[PDB]
């Protein structure tokens, strides 16, 4: 008889294990990802096939690329749910499981016979989701990363505060984000009302009219919204260029593009939120629209900074690689301008 305690999830359901864990499997979209920042993938012992078949967009697997390499427990990917069989034969001490029912979870745990924990992000409309939060805590102490887990919590909510600081009492101008993937890369109409980016600088998005969360708009309209400031989300940036080639007199006509006020941004959406990506993002968008405030920022050295923090590595780099990396995007050309603003 060993030593357990309990633990509540984040579906409210009391799941017991062991006090002694060793060895985990993360499943779902950021379940891994959450794994990563609290400095526990030495405990992994099976990976979805996603994480090397769908290779970019998330610097956690940039960081600990040998997570490519351990046993399947399934295709993952949104709307899959881990085989069974793997379970049962890697015989992990917990599963940590995210965008999964309590129906979901109690059949899970109960064919497999594993604790099965329950993670969320919550809404990805802020930086400061108290679900998310709360789910670095509960994994931090099942999986004695307890400092850890509020290291990490504070350094996101710091990172907040300090935007909001940075961006007290400035005017705010228009601003617009495209480029934005959704099931798939889409072009400029593809863009997000409510973008947390924005929200903590009090940028005027010019969609927020609409609510929140993703949104397509007829691009016509942003003929009329005509942002000061255009932001391309580097996941849309192909599609972009292309609808630029092909309609260079609509493009033209934009302010945003007559002041060269057209910037390139790294996905952070990819396999749910890339926290690390998305306060880098909003590091770099607070320096270009109030430079004043940021003068002691480098936006891709703080990128590292972020990635060094969360994840052990300056995955940045490779970030650019992949996606273009921060600043001025010449249309015509498709040329980013790195270490503009
Ligand atoms: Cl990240
Ligand atoms: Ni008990």
């Amino acid at each position: 008889i060993h030593h357990h305690h309990h633990h509540k999830d984040l579906l409210g359901r009391e799941v017991e294990i062991p006090s002694n864990v060793n060895r985990i499997v993360a499943v779902g979209p950021g379940a891994l990802r959450l794994i990563a920042y609290l400095k526990a993938t030495d405990m992994v012992v099976g990976v979805e096939d996603f994480e090397k078949l769908r290779p970019y967009g998330r610097p956690y697997i940039l960081a600990y690329p040998e997570l490519k390499k351990l046993p399947s427990v399934g295709p993952g990917g949104p709307g899959k749910l881990p085989d069974l069989e793997s379970l049962i034969t890697l015989q992990p001490d917990v599963v940590f499981i995210t965008y999964v029912d309590r129906k979901t979870a109690k059949d899970i745990q109960e064919k497999t016979g594993i604790p099965v924990v329950v993670l969320s992000y919550g809404n990805l409309g802020t930086f400061e989701d108290e679900d998310l939060f709360r789910s670095i805590e509960l994994a931090g102490k099942i999986l004695g990363r307890e400092e850890r887990a509020h290291e990490v919590v504070d350094f996101i909510r710091k990172a907040q505060e300090d935007l909001v600081t940075r961006s007290e009492g400035v005017e705010s101008p228009t601003v617009y984000v495209g480029g934005i993937g959704y099931k798939g890369a889409h072009g400029i109409d593809s863009t997000e009302a409510k973008y947390p980016p924005f929200v903590v600088l009090h940028a005027r998005n010019v969609v927020d009219e609409l609510g929140e969360g993703h949104k397509f708009i007829d691009p016509e309209k942003l003929l009329v919204w005509n942002p000061e400031y255009i932001f391309i989300d580097e996941n849309g940036l192909s599609l972009v260029l292309d609808d630029y080639s092909k309609h260079r007199e609509f493009y033209e006509s934009l302010s945003a593009v007559k002041r060269g006020k057209v910037y390139g941004i790294l996905p952070y959406n990819y396999y749910t939120t890339n926290i690390g990506t998305a306060l880098a993002d909003a590091y770099f968008i607070g320096k270009v629209l109030y430079p004043e405030r940021f003068t002691d920022i480098d936006p891709e050295e703080k990128a590292d900074e972020i990635y060094e923090f969360l994840l052990g590595k300056r995955v940045y780099g490779e970030m650019a690689e992949q996606f273009g990396g921060f600043g001025k995007i010449d249309l015509p050309s498709g040329r980013i301008l790195r270490g503009t603003w």
